[PDB]
């Protein structure tokens, strides 16, 4: 009966409509950690005010049908006839950049998108396959990694099924390549997995606000040839990263600068 009140707990939160859509590992996660250190009674309502503080920031304001609709409407007012591969490469380009317009994780990147991954792979190689931890829209961004040359596979995962379903029926509409695969997943929580190229764009904080000490411990448990670390220049968080590394057995291999963003490329070489 002492791993029953875990998932009791966890079972209460996901039945419930708020917390809902939200992968249930993440919720047993929580909950887990927090039946260490308070008391068994009343945990719903401490795993509750820890989802409404780290995890309600990206499951407010997300409606699954909502995006689909904003995603679809994008894909049919640009037609798509007949030309040449170098011209739909460029149409490709131009929806799949609207498409990140639209939520702010991606927004400010569509400058970037362009060199982004031209400039990683000058460093890192051109991998064969990537893993992109919390993806959020950034799987609709193919077009540009795929004519920097990475036709291999691509593994993007989310909190949110209903966005991710949003994606992968926008991406069938794309007529996307068999390797761009989304599925939910929550880096955090998810047992450790192997990459060639991991991206962890904009979710270091994130992890570090939604657990302690989490971000660097995953770039440490987490196999991956090369790893990709993005932080915002809101001008102080991205000091604290670079300070962290120090402690830790990992490589700074580059530090890119694209947009408004910083792009810090590890490796455990």
């Amino acid at each position: 009966t002492n791993d029953n009140y875990i998932e009791e707990v966890t079972a209460k939160v996901l039945t419930s409509g708020k917390y809902s859509t939200l992968y249930p590992p993440t919720v047993r996660r929580v909950t887990e950690r927090l039946f260490d250190r308070y008391p068994p009674k009343q945990l719903e309502k401490e795993v509750r005010k820890k989802l409404h503080q780290a995890y309600g920031a990206y499951i407010g304001g997300i409606d699954g049908k909502r995006l689909e609709k904003k995603i679809e409407k994008i894909i049919h007012e640009i037609p798509n006839p007949t030309t040449d591969e170098a011209t739909r490469t460029e149409w490709e380009k131009e929806i799949c950049l609207k498409i990140l317009n639209l939520h702010t994780s991606t927004n400010e990147r569509t400058v970037a998108y362009d060199e982004l991954y031209q400039k990683i792979f000058e460093v890192t190689g051109v991998p064969t396959s990537i893993t992109d931890a919390g993806c959020a829209l950034n799987p609709f961004s193919f077009p540009f990694f795929t004519e920097a040359g990475m036709l291999g596979q691509y593994i993007g995962f989310d909190l949110d099924k209903g966005m991710i379903e949003a994606i992968e029926h926008s991406l069938r509409t794309l007529n996307a390549p068999e390797g761009i695969v989304v599925k939910q997943g929550d880096i955090l929580s998810d047992p450790s997995g192997e990459s060639d190229l991991l991206l962890m764009f904009k979710l270091y904080t994130l992890l570090d606000r939604q657990e302690e000490a989490s971000g660097l411990k995953i770039l440490q448990e987490w196999k991956y040839k090369n790893a990709v670390i993005s932080f915002p220049i809101k001008t102080n968080y991205t000091v604290k990263f670079e300070n962290d590394l120090v402690g830790s057995d990992l490589r700074i291999m580059q530090k890119l600068k694209l947009g408004n963003e910083m792009y810090f490329i590890v490796s455990r070489l």
